[PDB]
């Protein structure tokens, strides 16, 4: 047999656990919920990285829907609550695909039911609206970990693609990791800066996580990883789970997009301008300069190192799928996963590597929040700390 085929039978017994996708966003976007057209249970190829046939054929059998909302706009609560209101309406659509989980338990039910675990994550610190009780009440709806920032600072902690702010987590954040580590929420340091990924690690006495961050080493760009962070997640039992985003994982990718970005600006527009007239611009450089093409071989170098440094036991994947516009050959949707695992398995991975990396370290880290968690429930009460108090 294959490499590939090798892989499938691989997935069939250690399925993937992806940290992170963001099919609910597209949801909004695309079809203000409009489940119906946009069916999972139906061929969604031509508008959608996600599909329930897809999935399967990639061999995921656990998908941390990430419930992002946008920091830039208000009403991110009940944006939130409508995120969650998406993830659940689709395990309830499709109870003989997907299966809810709340617990490390949970996942393991759904692995032998040969149904996906269909668990959540918020995707940025936002979503909480500086209150604690708040943050309670989604980890009563369901949620298992917070990204601490999205793409901009709040008003506790600095995110990894905006100025410096408070320099990591302000008090206040610490506070906040805190009663993560409380309930049982798993604290993701995708998205921050260097200095936040620090002052979490300090904080929490629980695994955290990167549910969608590669190799800052292999590719400098700030939404990787810097090695001295990954050489402390052995001590701190988390794990980092690699992502796909070309011009996060290919220096080509990530040096032309620099390149694109500025030649924005040459023309007088912010980079994230997304007008008519901002459009030609970028075309036209694009025309002039084709856009670097990243492969599964590129997203390999990234877990060969992270592997190296942290440490098999302290890996997973979460390829960011429906979440960016852009994807590395062979890894064109939910059905790539065993193109990945194929070429790991070419470059002298073993089995027992590969199922850690799929299923055992994520399983391992859920249950580790949820053992921390019972300790410090039983130790102490909720905190009732405002922002104003402990930031001033
Ligand atoms: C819209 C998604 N929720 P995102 O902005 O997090 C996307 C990617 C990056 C990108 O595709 O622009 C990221 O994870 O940093
Ligand atoms: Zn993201
Ligand atoms: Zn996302």
């Amino acid at each position: 047999m294959t490499s590939l085929e090798k892989a499938r039978e691989l997935l069939r017994e250690f399925p993937v656990v992806d940290g992170h996708n963001d099919l609910p966003w597209a949801l909004r976007e695309q079809v203000r919920y409009d489940l119906d057209a946009r069916d999972i249970a139906a061929d969604q190829s031509a508008h959608l990285h996600t599909d329930l046939a897809r999935l399967r054929s990639g061999g995921v059998g656990a998908q941390y829907w990430s419930v992002y909302v946008r920091s830039d706009l208000p009403g991110a609560v009940t944006a939130t609550l409508e995120q969650i209101d998406c993830v659940r309406r689709l395990i309830d659509r499709h109870p003989g695909e997907l299966r809810a989980a709340l617990t490390a338990a949970d996942m393991e039910a759904a692995r032998a039911e040969g149904r996906i675990a269909s668990l959540m994550g918020a995707e940025g610190g936002h979503s909480i609206d500086n209150s604690l009780a708040t943050l309670r009440a989604l980890y009563a709806l369901g949620v298992r970990y917070m990204t601490l920032t999205h793409n901009d600072n709040n008003a506790w902690a600095d995110s990894a693609t905006d100025e410096p702010g408070v320099g990591g987590l302000s008090a206040f954040g610490r506070e906040v990791v805190r009663e993560m580590n409380r309930e049982g929420m798993l604290v993701d340091l995708s998205h921050v800066a260097a200095t936040t990924m620090r002052d979490a690690l300090d904080t929490s006495t629980a695994p955290v996580i990167f549910s969608h961050s590669s190799s800052r080493a292999v590719c400098d760009h700030p939404r990787n990883i810097p090695d001295d962070v990954l050489e402390r997640l052995s001590a701190n039992g988390g794990m980092a789970m690699v992502t796909f985003v070309p011009k996060f994982v290919l220096q080509a990718a990530v040096d032309w997009t620099a390149e694109a970005d500025d030649n924005m600006r040459a023309h007088g527009f912010h980079h994230l301008d997304s007008s008519p007239e901002a459009m030609k611009v970028h075309a036209a450089f694009e025309e002039r300069v084709p856009r670097p093409v990243a492969t599964v071989s590129t997203v390999a170098d990234h877990l060969d190192h992270m592997r190296e440094v942290a440490g098999v036991d302290h890996l997973g994947i979460g390829g960011d799928y429906d979440g960016t516009p852009f994807t590395p050959d062979g890894l064109g949707d939910v059905s790539g996963y065993p193109n990945l695992i194929a070429e790991l398995l070419d470059r002298g991975w073993s089995q027992s590597d590969l199922a850690k990396l799929t299923w055992k370290n994520a399983v391992r880290v859920l249950d580790a929040a949820e053992d921390v968690s019972r300790g410090l429930r039983a130790a102490r009460g909720p905190s009732n700390a405002t922002i104003e108090q402990l930031d001033g």
